[PDB]
DNA sequence: AATAAATGGAAGTGGG
DNA sequence: TCCCACTTCCATTTA
């Protein structure tokens, strides 16, 4: 059962939704999404998952969210705009 | 207004 | 029982 988190590196690292997300500084973490091409992942992650509803990049940002507090990936002040932790970098 | 994004509480679902 | 790791729904706010 992938975390969310885990899913967007290794996209980031395949390369293969590369028009829907991207790596802003990689060193640092920081990657971003597409405004026009992030639903089409926001929809692989939700059948990667297998959930009852379609998922939306809006439903899949409200996850994201939650990772604020313990840190796995906090929101840049760019729009859609996030970094990963440098413990989840290391995994 | 139209469109897009952000904020984020609250309740529901999975699989322990 | 009761937390995990989201998912779903909704109202509101900002640009």
């Amino acid at each position: 059962k992938i975390r969310l988190y885990q899913f967007l590196l290794d996209l980031l690292r395949s390369g293969d939704m590369k028009d829907s997300i991207w790596w802003v500084d990689k060193d640092k973490g920081t990657f971003q999404f597409s405004s026009k091409h992030k639903e089409a992942l926001a929809h692989r992650w939700g059948i990667q998952k297998g959930n009852r509803k379609k998922m939306t990049y809006q439903k899949m940002a409200r996850a994201l969210r939650n990772y604020g507090k313990t840190g796995e990936v906090k929101k840049v002040k760019k729009k859609l705009t996030y970094q990963f932790s440098g413990e989840v970098l290391g995994r």
